[PDB]
């Protein structure tokens, strides 16, 4: 293939720039208009292709254009299990893989001189309709079970905890029951410009990311089980963690398989 091993079938994208026909909301695509992305007008400044390594860059800068439940801006990928559908989700116990090959190609530098932050995947929680309605929630949206960043030359990786064990169901479903944890580094240092395979495999109560086919950070205690609960998809790409002006970062892909086995 000329481009980046991508199946545009099962992903969706979101870019800084607003849509012109939509004031204050991010530009998307979906399939199968996504597969259009170099000749868009809008998305090919945001997510195009390098012929030259066979990528697809991912470029995000705070644009001041953010989604409802998101903060910063982003070129980001939510994954559609089925294509065509954002209501079709998989929990913890359907299970998931996702593999990437990605590089950090370039990046903005903070006031203090260290480099910026960027979120190159995630799992999104989602509650169903069902649930949704259960609590009586504005939307569908559900905490950020996994981050994972790549912060001033390591890999780093975020989950969420239930702050109250003892806490009951309905409470359990809104957000604000779930904080973060103290956060997990891999050993091995990720420097920029620098080709690397990220592996997250999601089971029955079990999460493990994989770095370069090595390390592993698993994770498999009371939370994952708690967080049995949820559906949830898969997002890859440049989630850009800084509204510094002037502050931006380019994500390469070269390859991103999701599969459901």
């Amino acid at each position: 293939s000329k481009t980046a091993k991508i199946d545009w079938s099962h992903w969706t994208v979101t870019v800084p720039e607003e849509n012109p026909d939509k004031p204050g909301k991010p530009y998307s695509l979906g399939y199968p208009e996504i597969l259009n992305y170099a000749e868009d007008k809008i998305a090919s400044k945001y997510m195009y292709d390098d012929p030259k390594d066979k990528s697809v860059v991912f470029y995000a800068f705070p644009s001041g254009v953010t989604t409802a439940n998101t903060h910063y801006s982003r070129s980001e990928l939510r994954e559609t299990m089925e294509t065509g559908s954002n209501k079709v989700n998989w929990t913890f116990a359907k299970g998931g893989k996702m593999r990437g090959t990605y590089a950090i190609d370039d990046i903005s530098k903070e006031p203090d001189g260290k480099y910026s932050r960027v979120i190159i995947a995630q799992i999104h929680g989602v509650l169903t309709d069902e649930q949704r309605d259960l609590i009586g929630q504005k939307d569908n949206n559900a905490p950020p079970i996994l981050k994972v960043y790549w912060d001033k030359g390591k890999i780093r990786v975020k989950t969420k905890v239930l702050k109250d064990l003892n806490a009951p169901y309905k409470e359990m479903l809104s957000e604000d029951a779930w904080g973060d944890d103290e956060g997990r580094n891999f050993k091995e240092k990720i420097d920029l410009n620098t080709r690397f395979t990220l592996e997250v495999k999601v089971s029955d109560g079990r999460m493990e990311v994989i770095l370069n086919d090595t390390e592993s950070l698993v994770y498999d205690d009371i939370h994952m089980k708690k967080w049995g609960i949820f559906e949830n998809y898969f997002k890859a790409g440049n989630y850009f963690q800084s509204k510094t002006p002037g502050t931006f970062a380019k994500v390469k892909i070269y390859s991103l398989q999701v599969t459901h086995l």
